[PDB]
């Protein structure tokens, strides 16, 4: 897999995002996390952590997976990078989102998740408060 670049157009909520990719404005969906609505229990936490951590961030890269590259709406599918920290990892580690099912092959970085996760869970972060 390979970092590319993208530019942040407009923060919209934990596991989605609007970015400019070669020229063209995109909704990206965060690979392998699934995180609350907005209106939902954390969905403003989840919201709040993402555009706070893009909208500070110098460099915003997408690293596409091995699978699919965009889903069924067709939004752009991707491990988003805010300068050099993965987004999607950051926000299982709080706790704010839990690992997904895969996608049509993009596992490469599920393990590492699952141990953001795993770690989350077991500080009883947030979304695991109730265990």
């Amino acid at each position: 897999l390979h970092k590319e670049p993208a530019t942040l157009i407009k923060a919209i909520d934990g596991d989605t995002v609007k970015l400019m990719y070669k020229g063209q404005p995109m909704t990206f969906r965060l690979l392998l996390v699934d995180t609350p609505e907005f209106n939902e229990k954390y969905g403003p936490e989840a919201s709040a952590f993402t555009k706070k951590m893009v909208e500070n961030a110098k460099k915003i890269e997408v690293e596409f997976d091995k699978g699919q590259r965009t889903d069924k709406y067709g939004r752009g599918l991707a491990y988003e990078y805010a300068d050099g920290k993965m987004v999607n990892e950051a926000l299982v580690r709080q706790g704010l989102a839990k690992v997904a099912y895969v996608y049509k092959g993009n596992n490469t970085h599920e393990q590492l998740l699952r141990k953001a996760e795993a770690q989350a869970k077991k500080e009883k972060l947030n979304i695991w408060s109730e265990d």
